[PDB]
């Protein structure tokens, strides 16, 4: 046999780049400080989710081929003791990979920053999602945190961040979702009590009651 070396790819595969300084700002408060309620970081996902939700359910009305990708709309969640990961995935409308570059890394600097400035004047964590970026609070209890993304219109896409002050995005060939997105939370050591099935359960019947779309746990 012979021995090729391909010293050149289709296109690069893998790409980092650095959150606005902003968002860096934000993540790195989120991951550090004390909050005494990190539970409402479940409430935060699960509102983005029944978001995304309702933007696939509402293009549905005009055009019902847009769920020849998955007609079900429904959040399920998925702890993982043994890898210490906390799974939410929805059949939401997903992401291109344009917006979940965009989205994740750049134009939420002005919902970081009037946070931050609230928090400055006297606001507190919990008021996060009024501000847009409640998906930051993930980093109250995850040190690393992977979002997985398909949108009708684009490919299946990975992004990546432990809060370093960077991210990465990946062309995502795994588990096919078909359509929506997936979170993937690696839990600090000290927040294994949402791998547990009472207290997950608490934290929907506490937060997530009123939602519009099924919430299922795969314990
Ligand atoms: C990465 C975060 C921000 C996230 C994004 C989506 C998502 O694809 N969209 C698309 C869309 C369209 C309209 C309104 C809102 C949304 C949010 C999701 O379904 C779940 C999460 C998890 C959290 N928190």
């Amino acid at each position: 046999g012979h021995m090729p070396e391909e010293v050149h790819h289709g296109e690069e595969e893998v790409e980092t780049f650095a959150f606005q300084a902003e968002i860096a700002q934000l993540m790195s408060l989120i991951i550090n400080t004390f909050y005494s309620n990190k539970e409402i970081f479940l409430r935060e996902l699960i509102s983005n989710a029944s978001d995304a939700l309702d933007k696939i359910r509402y293009e549905s009305l005009t055009d019902p081929s847009k769920l020849d990708s998955g007609k079900e709309l429904k959040i399920d969640i998925i702890p993982n003791p043994q890898e210490r990961t906390l799974t939410l995935v929805d059949t939401g409308i997903g992401m291109t990979k344009a917006d979940l570059i965009n989205n994740l890394g750049t134009i939420a600097k002005s919902g970081t920053k009037a946070f931050m400035e609230a928090l400055q004047a006297g606001a507190d964590i919990s008021m996060i999602g009024q501000f847009g970026v409640g998906f930051y609070s993930a980093y109250l209890v995850a040190e690393k945190v992977v979002v997985i993304t398909k949108h009708n219109d684009d490919e299946q896409y990975a992004w990546e961040s432990s809060a370093g002050g960077s991210f990465t995005v990946r062309a995502d060939h795994g588990e096919p979702i078909g359509r929506g997105t997936k979170v993937i939370l690696h839990l600090k050591e000290d927040q294994t009590e949402y791998l547990e099935e009472r207290r997950v359960k608490e934290v929907v019947k506490k937060h997530s009651q009123f939602i519009g779309y099924p919430i299922t746990l795969y314990l």
